[PDB]
C-alpha cells in the first residue's frame, strides 16, 4: 500500500550526492538576474532547486494559452550549470482569470463567506471545477517537460491545506456526506458515532449531515462531527493530490513525485503519517521556533519526519536561514543556525537540505522572509554560512553519507495526529491541553538525560522498541489498547501520561475509571480531573509534587493504585483542595514489563528531573547520559552528529574522525562545541 | 496647488479675535434651553459655535422636504448675541428615510457584510447615489444660508473616514480600478508595482483588480495593493470633500471652507498633509491621551497641525474638556487641562480653540463625553475653567496674538502618513513597530533636553532645518532619498533610526544592505534585523547598550561602518545571541554635514539620555536646556513681537526664568521675570 521509495537521481555526468538548494523563482526577477543566480549557486554548492511552484499565471497567462519558453530557458540555464530541477506542477494557486471566470472555485468559511484571491491557495479541495483546471495544467506541464534532461522530480502543488484545510461550501458538504457514508455505511452508525441522541441531533439520512458551520460564538459543536470533519478534510485534499500525482506519473514514468508536508511539533493540518504512504519520498517544510525551544524542536520535527518516512531517507524541502515573515515578532535565528539546523535535519535522516527560498524577494507578501541570498546580497554572513553549509554537505557526500539511516533508538515517543485533533475540541476538561506539547516535552526531557528518542507515529512500530512513551494520546481504540497491553506484558517499558486513553476513536469515553481501556496495565485509576490555571481568582494554579517538581495546567485525581504499583511522587497541597497526598507518578509491573504513569503536566523541566527515579523503577538506571549535547547517529560505517543544546560552550568526548564542524573545535578526542555549534564524526 | 489661506472673519467686520467655542446642537434640546445656552456662552466668552453637523434628518426630514426654520431662529439668536456661526453642510450622516430607500449607499466590510444605520457615517465614499444626495443638501444649505450675516465659515461634513475609511463594495471596486489606471497608466505597471509575479497574482487587465477583500484570518494580503488601497481610500474621500466644497463655494463665494481632520500621534485614517492643500484653513480634532503622555502628545499633535498648515494659523475644531466616551476606560483629565491643553494648541499656532461640545448630551451615544457645560451645569469646576479660558483668549486677543506664527524650530521631526501605512502591514519584521511612535518619542526626548521641535510632514520643508530626524520613516522614494543626501552634504545634521528607508514608495526593498538608499549618508550597513519581545520563551526581550540605556522591540544588526564614522554606543549581550559589541548608535561625517544613526528602539527615556552624546558628535553640545518645561514661541513677520508660552511638564511646581510681560497664567504666576508654574500650569509672555 506504501509506494516504493524512489529518490531523485543525479543529472547525466554527475554522481550521487546530498541535494542542496531551495525554492527558486526566476519569474519574479528580470531575466538579466538569472546569470547572477547561477554564479552564486555554484559558489554555494547548490545542486538542486525547486521551480515554478506558484507559476500558474505565467505558464497559463490566459485560459487555454500556454507560455513555456521563459521556464525552458531558466531550466536550461540551471541544468547546463550542473544544477538539477525539482519541477512543480504549478497547481498551488490559480490565476486571476480563472477565479474571475469561476468564483465557484473559491472556498467558504464557517459563516459561508467567500475567501477571495489576494494571497494564495484560495480554492475548494473538493471543487470539481478546480480539479479539472489543475489536472489540465498537470497534463500540459508533464507533456512539455517529459523529455527534459534536467528535471529530477515533481513537486506536486504546494503545502496542501496550509490555507484551505477547511471549506464549508456545498461541494464540501456533499463530499463530507459521501465520506461519512463510506466510513459508517448506515445513518444509524453515524448517529451512534456522534452521539446524536443528545441535543436532538438525530439524522434520518445522509442529507441531514451538515458540516460544522457557524453555530454562534461560544457554542459547542458536536465533537464527533468536528473530529470527523478533520479526518474528512485531510482525506479530501489527499484524494486531490493523488489525482494530480497520477496524471503527472502517467506521462513521466520514472520521475519520482513528492508533495511538501508541514510537520512541526504543533502542526497538524493533515494526518501526515497517512499521507506519507502516497509519496515516492517524504518531504517537509519546517521553520524554527524562536527562543529556548529552537534547537530541540528542529531535532524533534526531523525525527518525526524520519518516523513518517519509516527510516527511509527523506527530503527537507523548506526551512529558513533566519527570520520568517509571518510571526507577530519575527526573531532572527542565532548565528550558526544555517549549518546547525540543517545538519540536525541530516542527522535525523535527510539526504536533501533545501530552503525557502533562494533569493530574498524584493516585493510581495514574503519579502521579509529570510533567504539564501539576503537583500544584502552575497556580502552577508548568511550567504557565507550558506556557502559553508554547501561545502559541508559536499564533504559528507564524499564520505558516503547518502542512504545511511538514522539508528533505531531504545526509546519511541508516540505521536498521534488524530489524538491532537481530538484535544482541539472546545469543551474538553481544559482547553489549555493539546496532545502535541507532551511528546515534545518528553523528547526534550529524555535529551536532558542524554537519551536521543525516535518520534514514532501511533500506527507505526513504537511497540517494537525497548521503551515507549504515550504522551497525552487522548484516543485509544480497542486495537491500540491491545497493542499497549501486549507491549508491556511481553517485557516492554512504557511511560503513560494524563490525557491518555480517555476515549476510543469515535471520542466515546472508556467508562469505569480513566484511563478506561488500559488502567489494569498502568495500575492506576482516575475518578476525576483537576485542571489548573490563572484565569479564576483563587483557583488552583499549580501543584507541587513531593519530589521537588511542580505540576501545571492538569492533574489526575488518582484514587487507587494496584498492589503491584509503587508511588514515586505525590502532590503537596492545602488540605481543602483535596489534592494533598494524591499519587502523581506511579510505577507498576504487568506481565514481564514495567510502566510509569505520570498523572500531571510536569513540562520538560519536571520530566527531566523526575526521569532518574522513573527510569530506576523500570530497571533503566544505566540508560542516562550527558544531556549537554544531543548525539544522533546514522549508519549503513557510523556517523555521529553532536550538537550543543546549551547557551555556553561545552566540552565532550568524541570517538572517530571529525569530518565536519561549525562553531566547534576537535582536539585529541574531545570537542569544544560553542552554542549553536555542531561536530560530525565518522568511524 | 494649495488653496489661498482664508480665515473666518469677525461679525460686523470688526477686529479679528481668537475664536472660542464648540459644537452646538440646539436640535437636541427644548427651545427654552437655547436662551440658557446664550446666557452661558456670553459668560464663557464664546464667540463661535459650529452648528448643524449631524442635522441632516432635521433639515431634510423627508426626501425633498426642508425644515430650516429652527436653525434660522437658532442662528439669529446666536448672532444677535455676538456669537458667530460655523455652518455645517449637514452631510456627515444620512437620515433613515434615505438609507431605507437606498440600501446601496451603506458601506460593506471585507467580508461583504453591510454596515447598517444605528451609529453614524454609514455610507460608501464612492457611492454615486450618496454623492447626489450630499451635493443636493450642500446646494440647498448654501442657497438658503447665502448672505446670512452671522455665518462665517463652512464646516464640510464631519471627520471623513472616521468610520467609513474602508469600503469593499462594488462601488469601491470600480473606483479603485479607475484610481489604479490614473496612477499607473497600464496594467503592466500595476503588476510591477504590486510584485504580482509572486503567488500567481498577475492581472491581464484592470477588471482583474479587486479590493483587498476577505482572504481568511491570518493570511497575507499583497502589501503593495494594501498600501495603495489606503492611498485610494484617502483620495476617494478627498474627491467627495472637494465636490461638496466646490458646490458650497459656487453658491457662497468668499465664505471660507474647512473640514475637520483627525491628527494625533497615532491617527492615520487619511494622508492629512495631502488633504491640507484642499481647505481654506486647516482644522483639527484632537483628544488627549490619558496617563503620562497627556501633555507632550497634545503639544506634538498641535505641532504636526502647524506643520500641515505650513505655519499658517490653524483651527482647533474639537477637543475634550475632560473624559471622552469611547475609550475602554475614560480617565478624566487632570484639573487645569481645560486652560493648559487649549493654550498648548494656541502656542503651536491655533487662532481658534473649540470643543466637542458645548452642552453635555443627556441622551445618545456620546452623553458620557465631557463638554463645556457638564451634566452638572454651570456650577462646576469645568464650566469655571471654560470661563477662565474664554477670558484668557480675550486677553491674548487684546495683545494682538492673531496672525503670529509658531517660530521655526532648530529641529524638524519628520512624519510620513504613508510610512505609517506601510508599517501597518502584517508580515513586516515585527508587527510591534509602527512608524508613528518614533517621532513622538523623539519629540519628547528633545523636550527632555530643553528643545522644542517642529513636527514636519515628509513632503514639507524639513530639509531647510538646522537639524532633522527621520524616525522610522520606513518608505524613502528616490526623490526623498536625494533630499536626504543633499541635506546632509550641504551641512544639515541628521538623525536616522531603525526601520527607516527600507523600501521605496511602492514597498520595493532597496537592496544591498539597509538602509538601501541612504546607507552611504549614515555610514552604516545593516544585513539583518534582531527583533525583540516577550511572546516567545527564551527569545531576547531587550539589549543593554554600553551607554547605560536599554533597547527594546527592535535592533539592527549593523555589520560595517564607514571610514568617517564613530561608534557612540554598542550592545552588551550574551555571546550566543550574536549581538554583543554590535554597534547601536553611530555618528558619521558626510560632506559638510553630520549624521547619527540609532539602530534600535530606545524610547523617550533612552533617547533623552543619549541625546547629549549624540548632539555632541554633531558639534551641538550648546543646544541643551531645562526639560522641566516646554517653551513654545509665536512671532510676527519681521520677528518684531514675540509671545512665549511656558508649560510645566512635571508633577511638582517649577520656577524658571522668563523674559517679558506676563499676559496670561493658569495654575501659575509670574513675578519679576520668574515664572512659578504648578503641575498642569501655563504662563504666556509678550516680549
Amino acid at each position: 500500500k506504501r509506494r516504493k521509495h524512489s529518490w531523485p537521481q543525479p543529472l547525466k555526468g554527475a554522481e550521487s550526492r546530498l541535494w542542496y538548494g531551495g525554492d527558486y523563482n526566476p519569474d519574479q526577477w528580470p531575466e538579466e538576474v538569472w546569470d547572477d543566480d547561477i554564479r552564486l549557486m555554484k559558489k554555494a554548492g547548490v545542486n538542486l532547486v525547486s521551480v515554478g511552484i506558484f507559476s500558474w499565471a505565467k505558464i497559463e497567462p490566459e485560459e487555454g494559452k500556454y507560455d513555456f519558453d521563459w521556464l525552458d530557458r531558466a531550466i536550461d540555464k540551471l541544468g547546463k550549470a550542473g544544477i538539477a530541477v525539482d519541477l512543480a506542477s504549478a497547481t498551488a494557486s490559480p490565476p486571476m482569470w480563472l477565479t474571475q471566470a469561476h468564483p465557484e472555485v473559491l472556498w467558504k468559511d464557517e459563516r459561508g463567506d467567500t475567501v477571495w484571491p489576494g494571497a494564495r491557495e484560495h480554492w475548494r479541495p473538493t471543487s470539481p471545477v478546480f480539479r479539472e483546471y489543475a489536472l489540465n495544467l498537470c497534463r500540459r506541464m508533464a507533456e512539455h517537460y517529459k523529455g527534459n534532461p534536467y528535471v529530477v522530480a515533481w513537486h506536486v502543488s504546494n503545502e496542501y491545506g496550509c490555507h484551505n484545510r477547511f471549506d464549508y461550501s456545498d461541494d464540501a458538504m456533499r463530499a463530507f456526506q459521501k465520506w461519512c457514508k463510506k466510513r459508517y455505511k448506515t445513518i444509524d452508525a453515524v448517529n451512534e458515532a456522534w452521539g446524536t441522541a443528545f441535543w436532538a441531533q438525530h439524522m434520518n439520512d445522509f442529507s441531514e449531515i451538515i458540516p460544522p458551520r457557524y453555530i454562534g460564538d461560544g457554542n459547542f459543536m458536536n465533537p464527533g462531527k468536528l473530529l470527523d470533519y478533520k479526518r474528512f478534510s485531510s482525506d479530501a485534499l489527499k484524494e486531490l493530490y493523488i489525482a494530480e500525482r497520477d496524471v503527472l506519473e502517467s506521462i513521466t514514468p520514472g520521475l519520482p513525485l513528492t508533495t511538501n508536508f508541514m510537520v512541526s511539533a504543533g502542526g497538524s493540518m493533515l494526518d501526515y503519517d497517512d499521507w506519507g504512504a502516497e509519496v515516492d519520498f517524504v518531504s517537509n517544510d519546517h521553520y524554527f521556533t524562536p527562543g529556548e525551544a529552537h534547537f530541540d524542536e528542529v531535532a524533534y520535527a526531523a525525527s518525526l519526519m524520519d518516523g513518517i518516512s519509516r527510516k527511509e531517507p527523506w527530503f527537507q524541502m523548506e526551512h529558513s536561514t533566519s527570520a520568517v515573515n509571518w510571526r507577530p515578532i519575527n526573531y532572527r535565528a542565532e548565528p550558526g543556525s544555517v549549518v546547525r539546523d540543517s545538519l540536525a535535519q541530516v542527522a535525523m535522516g535527510a539526504d536533501a537540505i533545501c530552503y525557502f527560498q533562494w533569493r530574498q524577494s524584493k516585493a510581495g507578501a514574503e519579502k521579509w522572509h529570510s533567504s539564501m541570498v539576503p537583500h544584502a546580497g552575497e556580502d552577508s554572513q548568511i550567504f557565507r554560512d550558506v556557502c559553508e553549509l554547501g561545502a559541508d554537505l559536499g564533504r559528507l557526500s564524499d564520505e558516503g553519507l547518502m542512504g545511511t539511516k538514522t539508528v533505531k533508538s531504545k526509546v519511541a515517543v508516540v505521536f498521534d495526529y488524530e489524538s491532537q485533533w481530538a484535544t482541539e475540541y472546545t469543551a474538553n476538561p481544559t482547553q489549555q491541553v493539546d496532545h502535541w506539547t507532551e511528546p515534545l516535552d518528553w523528547f526534550r526531557a529524555l535529551a536532558d538525560n542524554g537519551i536521543t528518542a525516535d518520534v514514532v507515529p501511533v500506527r507505526s512500530d513504537w511497540d517494537s522498541y525497548e521503551i515507549a512513551v504515550l504522551p497525552c494520546v487522548y484516543l485509544l481504540s480497542e486495537e491500540t489498547s491491545r497493542r499497549v497491553r501486549e507491549f508491556v506484558a511481553n517485557g516492554g517499558k512504557l511511560f503513560v501520561t494524563y490525557y491518555t486513553g480517555l476515549s476510543d476513536e469515535n471520542d466515546h469515553i472508556w467508562l469505569g475509571g480513566y484511563p478506561g481501556s488500559i488502567r489494569d496495565v498502568v495500575g492506576v485509576r482516575v475518578e476525576e480531573f483537576a485542571p489548573m490555571g490563572n484565569d479564576m481568582p483563587g483557583a488552583l494554579d499549580h501543584l507541587d509534587l513531593d519530589n521537588g517538581t511542580v505540576a501545571h495546567d492538569f492533574a489526575d485525581v488518582i484514587t487507587s493504585t494496584a498492589d503491584t504499583s509503587t508511588v514515586l511522587a505525590s502532590y503537596k497541597a492545602e488540605r481543602w483542595t483535596g489534592m494533598n497526598e494524591v499519587p502523581a507518578i506511579v510505577a507498576n509491573g504487568y506481565g514481564d514489563g514495567r510502566t510509569v504513569y505520570v498523572g500531571c503536566r510536569l513540562g520538560r523541566q519536571g520530566l527531566a528531573k523526575s526521569l532518574p527515579a522513573m527510569l530506576g523503577s523500570m530497571g533503566l538506571s544505566d540508560l542516562a547520559g550527558d544531556g549537554r549535547v544531543l548525539r544522533v547517529e546514522r549508519a549503513d560505517s557510523h556517523f555521529e552528529f553532536v550538537f550543543n543544546r546549551t547557551h555556553e560552550p561545552v566540552t565532550v568526548d568524541v570517538e572517530g574522525e571529525a569530518i565536519a564542524a561549525s562553531l566547534a573545535h576537535v582536539d585529541d578526542g574531545r570537542a569544544t562545541i560553542d552554542p549553536t555549534g555542531v561536530v560530525v564524526l565518522r568511524r
